[PDB]
């Protein structure tokens, strides 16, 4: 029953939820892995404990723990794991599972919204064309004319392992990356291997900067197939600044919809290898990481120039200065277009408030400080001063290998 303190407000919360934690962290009594980025076929023996554990908490959630329906659904799933060495979630259990996978995502600062999640059941999907259609409806719904809405589309669960449904894209909407004949990079350098894979599968690249990549969709473990998201469904925000009119000349833009498509959704021991989920952006994801990472668009160089800054001396903080302007611009541009976005101040404040709610009516809130604290201005946001216990609850979103390494073509 551990205590977590906030050192800006002196507020203490007692965490008991970590007792329900099952998985492991990577840390031991003698080493802390809290800054390691990635911390690391299922049988029927292992499957019923996970099913039972999940069904227990689901039925405890609808205020019917131990009722007759709980007992029968338990025996129903036990018997289905006998006959088929797997089982199928009810629609309701799927929606519960998915919302709590988000709820339990310790690295997500946006979880105050976790109960407002739109779950699209795509478990009847059979082909990549079907996936494409399901993803298009996801994009359109989640974008909602810029009034973004949280959503997840859940494709058939893994069965044997060689019939996985996979979205090969790391996110549904990402810009292309092209290495250049002079060794530099165009577009997004993070996607240069993926952009070449699309080209190997036949993508005709408009070798420019902000080229929306096509979907690479693998259905039932079959080879994956290319589809272009109808561009009218890809909402983009041209980035302008409220003071610097030359900022439009940068010609920057970003897409409104952050939609992670490479993670694995675990519910009651069932594994959903394709489960694209989307919300809305926190400003810093674009302004700081996408734009100013050295291995991403890396625009601190150009933006500092146009600001009339001292780029000779490291200690002039020209980088810090141009980083703020960039993030004022990302926010202003999204807001002026009525496209949902949250600033790292409002997002972190809501997460503290979210944390307070979880400690009250749930006994805790697993949280990964290394990821919750924004990548600029860390200590002028309240999460910097908030001790956080990280632990792995299930249902959960898990990392999984990139499919081009595991697939058998
Ligand atoms: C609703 C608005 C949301 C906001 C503002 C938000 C914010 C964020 C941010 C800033 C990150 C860190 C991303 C990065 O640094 O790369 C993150 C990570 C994450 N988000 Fe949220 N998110 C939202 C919605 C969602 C939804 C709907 C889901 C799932 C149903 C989700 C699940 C996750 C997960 C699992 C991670 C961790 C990814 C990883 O470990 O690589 N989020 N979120
Ligand atoms: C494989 N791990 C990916 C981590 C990641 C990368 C990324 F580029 C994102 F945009 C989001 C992300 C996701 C959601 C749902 C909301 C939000 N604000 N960000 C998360
Ligand atoms: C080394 C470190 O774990 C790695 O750079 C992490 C740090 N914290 C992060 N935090 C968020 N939100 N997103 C990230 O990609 C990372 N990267
Ligand atoms: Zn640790």
């Amino acid at each position: 029953f551990l205590k977590v303190k906030n050192w800006e407000t002196d507020v203490v919360l007692t965490d008991t939820l970590h007792l329900k934690s099952t998985l492991e962290t990577g840390c031991t009594e003698h080493i802390c892995m809290g800054s390691i980025m990635l911390p690391s076929v299922a049988t029927k023996d292992q499957l019923f404990p996970l099913a039972k554990e999940f069904l227990d908490q689901y039925y405890s959630s609808i205020k019917r723990f131990g009722s007759k329906a709980h007992m029968d659904r338990l025996e129903e799933v036990n018997k289905e794991i006998e006959s088929t060495s797997t089982y199928q979630l009810k629609d309701t259990e799927l929606i519960y599972g998915a919302k709590h996978a988000w709820r339990n995502a310790s690295r997500c600062v946006g979880r105050i919204q976790w109960s407002k999640l739109q779950v699209f059941d795509a478990r009847d999907c059979t082909t990549a064309h079907g996936m494409f259609n399901y993803i298009c409806n996801h994009v359109k719904y989640a974008t909602n004319k810029g009034n973004l809405r949280s959503a997840i589309t859940i494709f058939p669960q893994r069965t044997d392992g060689k019939h996985d449904f996979r979205v090969w894209n790391s996110q549904l909407i990402r810009y292309a990356g092209y290495k250049q004949p002079d060794g530099s990079t165009l577009g997004d350098p993070a996607n240069v291997q993926f952009t070449e894979i699309c080209i190997q599968q036949g993508w005709k690249a408009p070798r420019g900067r902000f080229d929306v990549l096509p979907l690479l969709l693998q259905a039932n473990g079959n080879d994956p197939e290319l589809f272009q998201i109808p561009p009218e469904l890809v909402l983009e925000v041209p980035i302008r600044h409220p003071k610097f009119d030359w900022f439009k000349d940068l010609g920057l833009k970003w897409y409104g919809l952050p939609a992670v498509s490479n993670m694995l959704l675990e519910i009651g021991g069932l594994e959903f290898s394709a489960c694209p989920f989307s919300g809305w952006y926190m400003g810093t994801e674009i302004g700081v990481r996408d734009y100013c990472d050295n291995s991403r668009y890396n625009i601190l160089e150009e933006v500092a120039k146009k600001m009339d800054l001292d780029m000779r001396k490291t200690s002039s903080l020209w980088k810090d200065q141009a980083l703020v302007e960039i993030n004022i611009a990302v926010l202003y541009s999204f807001q002026s277009d009525k496209v949902t976005i949250v600033d790292h101040h409002s997002a972190t404040e809501s997460f503290i408030k979210h944390m307070e709610n979880e400690y009250r009516c749930r006994g805790g809130c697993p949280a990964d400080w290394v990821w919750i604290v924004p990548p600029m201005s860390g200590s002028i946001t309240p999460v910097f001063h908030q001790e956080m216990l990280n632990y792995r609850l299930t249902p959960s979103f898990e990392y999984q290998p990139d499919p081009w390494n595991t697939h058998v073509w």
